[PDB]
């Protein structure tokens, strides 16, 4: 395949310290475990369970996400990413890393976020507050590509917002990934319905582009009230939902650029498509979140050549953020 590189913060890392990005031989320190007493439990992840909690040395409510340690390289990357992003606009905060002393299980603190529903988000949210969360988004998403990371994992469940106090944070650094030019990363990352073409076509040498396709995908299913956007069943199939929409020849095209060989499996299932209108997805219930500027922006950021996305930066200067 055909080498690529980011257009943006291509060299963030290059030119730090080798303690910045080296995760590996970051040294984690634990907490007081005793300083929490959980309250409840609030959600089930892949990788873990969280918690509401109490820190009873200042009553402060905190969320406590237990990590099932599959894997300890993992854990450290995740920690790391999450203290050299700490304080960044719209980044969740990590407030302690905790031990389970007899069961020797690792535990991620984090700051408390009254997350309100994603249906009831949905529902209510009008098109002034779709521009003013996705920009929030933005925000996160510029400060943490300038960092040199890439979070690989940007979907709706992993959004907090507080409707109530118009406040937003980007959690689940999990999958997050420090960009490194030429670096040929695992392309099993992200949900399936957020997965970038790249992903799919199995092109390694992706960078934070990937993350505008994610938040593309999140933009789409909003404007047009259509969750996901791109209903793949499988991965395989996730290519073939996205070439229905964009169309076939501009994936040939893509493929052919980067030289990428397309897996066998996909030779009786992609078919030929023709490219798609977006004011096509245009309906009476949706038709108050749509606009000239929306659907514009949205094609910007849904595009085959992760190179042709815009950068998080160069969306916060879309015409669709000017009421912002
Ligand atoms: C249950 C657990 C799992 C992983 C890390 C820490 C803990 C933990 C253990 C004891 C206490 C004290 N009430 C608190 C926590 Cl979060
Ligand atoms: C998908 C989307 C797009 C634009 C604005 C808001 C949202 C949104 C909806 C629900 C949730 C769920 N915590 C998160 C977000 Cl960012």
């Amino acid at each position: 395949p055909v080498p690529s590189r980011a257009r943006v913060y291509t060299d963030v890392n290059t030119h730090r310290p080798s303690e910045y990005w080296d995760y590996e031989s970051h040294v984690v320190e634990w907490g007081n475990q005793d300083d929490y007493q959980l309250v409840r439990k609030l959600g089930r992840g892949k990788y873990s369970e969280v918690f509401e909690a109490i820190n009873i040395t200042n009553n402060e409510k905190v969320v406590v996400k237990i990590l099932k340690p599959v894997k300890k390289k993992k854990i450290k990357r995740e920690i790391k990413i999450l203290e050299n992003l700490r304080g960044g606009p719209n980044i969740i905060t990590l407030a302690d890393i905790v031990k389970d002393p007899v069961s020797r299980t690792p535990a991620l603190v984090f700051e408390h976020v009254n997350n309100t529903d994603f249906k009831q988000l949905y529902q209510t949210l009008t098109d002034y507050d779709i521009r003013f969360y996705m920009y929030e988004i933005l925000k996160a998403l510029d400060y943490c590509h300038s960092m040199g990371i890439m979070h690989r994992d940007v979907k709706p469940h992993n959004v907090m917002i507080d409707h109530e106090h118009r406040k937003l944070r980007l959690i689940d650094w999990g999958l997050a990934e420090f960009y490194h030019p030429g670096q040929e990363y695992n392309v099993r990352v992200a949900s399936r319905y957020f997965k970038g073409p790249e992903l799919l076509v199995d092109y390694q040498m992706y960078d934070y582009s990937l993350d505008m396709w994610s938040l593309g995908c999140m933009l789409a299913s909003m404007i047009f009230r259509k969750e996901p956007f791109f209903h793949g069943h499988d991965n395989y199939d996730q290519l073939v939902r996205i070439a229905k929409v964009l169309g076939t020849e501009d994936l040939y095209d893509y493929i052919d650029k980067y030289n990428i060989e397309l897996d066998p499996r996909f030779n009786d299932i992609l078919g030929r498509h023709s490219r798609k209108r977006w004011e096509r997805f245009v309906h009476s219930e949706n038709q108050h979140l749509v606009s000239p500027e929306a659907l514009d922006f949205l094609d910007k950021l849904l595009r085959y050549d992760h190179q042709s996305r815009l950068t998080a930066r160069e969306a916060m200067e879309h015409p669709y953020f000017y009421t912002v």
